[PDB]
């Protein structure tokens, strides 16, 4: 596998990488993402995002900075947890988490926390250049239906989809203020207008949900999120555009994540030849359990066969993560080809998955 982002080689001389990124373009450029944790792992220190593009399929890369922090504290001003989406236009936005002190987003602060915000950028020339920093919720011109008891939201760390008619879905987690605690959901957040203004839908029925990601299937909206200490990745359907969730019985427990908290994966849908719609699930296995997060595995389902159970493909990092900070993945699918991003033992590594859905597509 080629090492994407280097801990050990970088122009930034960071010295830990995480939270990849990875959106297949149209024309086959690959572009991808990840947190430049200068000083370590730890999730409150310095933090920007880059961007490594590709234009020969991952041979060669180009590497940029696409956001920096509001460079407030040297020590914890941070960009991070980059969710990402290429709308029917061509424009890719990023959607980041903005904080600069020490804390957990979601469970320090009993109100909104001071320092928090939504940082978001686009490109219109497929990655090569990005705009300034959008702050979607300094006010509340471009973010419509955010509760109030709100301490802090953030993309659902991976892609977005677009629906039939054009509308951009982003997957979100947020914390609420509710009866003296603090409880974190998922949910997601829809734009009309390329991006410019969103609208915040409900939280989904279940506490200690987080990062996720949707998918489309028949004008619903199908969730596989994080969901802390269950076991399992649960899933959710909505059929109004993520006002309402019920479970999704066919994906909601199937895939099991190990003992210990959660982790991030990506969840994203694909057409075989033969009309079927089938989803993929990238996540570590977590077999030795904790923050280890060995094995991460892809999964795949067939929606328009959900008799068959879910079945594991590969698994593209079949080694332990490092419990500073590991197991995070996010696919990509577009014309035929699958790619994968990942952590691995700080680094992030890129693969092309393209032979594997072949062998799904049965052509």
């Amino acid at each position: 596998p080629l090492i994407l982002f280097n801990k050990d080689n970088n122009i930034w001389n960071s010295k830990y990488f995480r939270i990849p990124n990875i959106q297949l373009l149209n024309d086959g450029t690959i572009l991808t993402f990840s947190d430049i944790r200068y000083n370590g792992p730890d999730n409150h220190a310095y933090i920007d995002i880059a961007s490594a593009r590709s234009t020969d399929f991952g041979k060669t890369w180009s590497y940029d900075i696409a956001m920096k922090n509001n460079r407030i504290d040297s020590t914890y001003s941070r960009v991070m947890d980059s969710t990402t989406v290429i709308t029917n236009t061509g424009r890719i936005i990023l959607i980041a988490g903005s904080w600069n002190t020490n804390g957990n987003w979601a469970m320090t602060t009993s109100t909104r926390r001071s320092d928090w915000s939504v940082q978001m950028i686009y490109s219109d020339d497929n990655g090569l250049t990005w705009s300034n920093k959008i702050d979607l919720t300094k006010d509340s011109s471009k973010v419509k239906n955010q509760p109030s008891n709100t301490i802090g939201w953030l993309g659902g760390v991976g892609s977005g989809i677009v629906m039939d008619d054009g509308t951009i879905v982003m997957p979100a987690q947020i914390s609420l203020r509710e009866n003296n605690e603090n409880n974190y959901y998922s949910l997601i957040i829809y734009s009309k207008d390329n991006g410019e203004t969103w609208t915040m839908g409900n939280k989904v029925p279940n506490s200690n949900t987080s990062e996720n990601m949707v998918i489309e299937l028949d004008g619903a909206l199908i969730m596989s999120t994080r969901y802390d200490y269950s076991g399992y990745r649960a899933a959710y359907i909505s059929h109004d555009l993520g006002s309402t969730w019920e479970i999704y019985e066919p994906l909601n427990g199937k895939v099991l994540t190990g003992k210990g908290s959660g982790c991030q994966g990506s969840f994203i849908k694909a057409t075989t030849s033969n009309g079927h719609r089938i989803g993929l699930i990238s996540a570590p296995k977590n077999t030795k359990g904790e923050y280890i997060r060995d094995n991460i595995a892809v999964y795949m389902i067939d929606f328009d066969d959900l008799s068959k159970r879910v079945q594991e493909i590969c698994i593209p990092y079949p080694k332990d993560g490092n419990k500073l900070g590991g197991g995070y993945s996010c696919l990509s699918f577009k014309n035929s080809h699958l790619s994968i991003v990942y952590e691995a033992n700080g680094n992030i590594e890129y693969q092309d998955l393209t032979p594997y859905y072949s062998l799904i597509n049965k052509q």
